[PDB]
């Protein structure tokens, strides 16, 4: 446990910075095929999938959000009630990519870590969010703030 924090941490640490790396090379804004990307919300997906107690998985934490910064309010209104997203943790993803493109990915991770009571009824006493680990994930979702994305595109437009 004490160390699948870390394993994940870590895992979360590189991706991170790889994608920050691969993104400054690269100089275009990115989409929903950039591999770095799809790495990047997988492991995300890893660390808050780990802790969560015993069905709504790693979305339930994230519905919280909106209550503590209403301006992820818009993203998770866009998210549920969708007829495409029927599962909990297909309106999870999604919610992560559009908070994504607002780069306000590690300002809503950062309130959650922030409140330790109210993450308590998802999480167990040493899930990674509910440690020290998720707060280093939340800090370093930062550098995140300089990668410009967006997965709302295929029909023509043009």
């Amino acid at each position: 446990m004490a160390n699948e924090r870390m394993n994940l941490m870590n895992m979360a640490k590189l991706s991170i910075k790889g994608l920050i790396e691969s993104a400054l090379n690269l100089g275009r804004t990115l989409d929903s095929d950039y591999a770095p990307l799809q790495q990047f919300f997988v492991v995300m997906e890893h660390c808050l999938k780990h802790g969560l107690k015993a069905n709504k998985s790693f979305w339930g934490p994230l519905e919280l959000v909106e209550k503590l910064v209403p301006e992820a309010a818009e993203i998770t209104a866009s998210v549920k009630d969708l007829p495409g997203l029927k599962t909990p943790v297909g309106r999870g993803r999604a919610w992560l990519r559009l908070a994504l493109m607002q780069k306000k990915l590690s300002e809503y991770m950062k309130a959650l870590i922030n409140k330790k009571e109210l993450l308590s009824e998802f999480y167990e006493v040493n899930a990674l969010m509910m440690e020290e680990e998720g707060a280093i994930i939340a800090g370093l979702l930062v550098g995140l703030n300089v990668i410009d994305a967006n997965f709302c595109m295929k029909g023509e437009d043009l």
